[PDB]
């Protein structure tokens, strides 16, 4: 099971959410609420900037014990639906740097994009993901709710920070949001 400990680490890398409904966070639920394709903006933020060769990786786990092992991809009608893999969950959306990996021996998916420090004006560095199942669809996951992973990199793959939170690809995001929160 890859690990989900957040670690801020010597950065102070954390979080951030853009509310855009098409994509909505609960901070109390530490949820991401999004539509089928959309612009999922996921910020990231750190006190100091990491240095040359830093990447962003990105990956989905299941949350339930039960099927932690079991590795998260696409339904076979979503799959069937030329950068991402048909079989990817998670895709980036805007960036010409964008990595789609496969694990060997855990055959795990997930997308890499270097490390780019934020734009004019921002305090934080946006990357747009984008989620190509809903949570519903049988053949994937089924309605077992899963967890996004974010890690920064070194060149290597060393650990340099950790934080995740939980996603829920639905019809009506803002809808879903309050059911859970109230
Ligand atoms: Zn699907």
């Amino acid at each position: 099971v890859p690990s989900q400990k957040t670690y801020q680490g010597s950065y102070g890398f954390r979080l951030g959410f853009l509310h855009s409904v098409t994509c909505t966070y609960s901070p109390a639920l530490n949820k991401m609420f999004c539509q089928l394709a959309k612009t999922c903006p996921v910020q990231l933020w750190v006190d100091s900037t990491p240095p040359p060769g830093t990447r962003v990786r990105a990956m989905a786990i299941y949350k339930q014990s039960q099927r932690m092992t079991e590795v998260v991809r696409r339904c076979p009608h979503h799959e069937r639906c030329g950068l991402a893999p048909p079989q990817h969950l998670i895709r980036v959306e805007g960036n010409l740097r964008v990595e789609y990996l496969d694990d060997r021996n855990t055959f795990r998916h997930s997308v890499v994009v270097p490390y780019e420090p934020p734009e004019v004006g921002s305090d934080c560095t946006t990357i747009h993901y984008n989620y190509m199942c809903n949570s519903s669809c049988m053949g994937g996951m089924n309605r077992s709710p899963i967890l996004t992973i974010i890690t920064l990199e070194d060149s290597s793959g060393n650990l340099l920070g950790r934080n995740s939170f939980e996603v829920r690809v639905c019809a009506c995001p803002g809808r879903d949001r309050r059911t859970e929160e109230e």
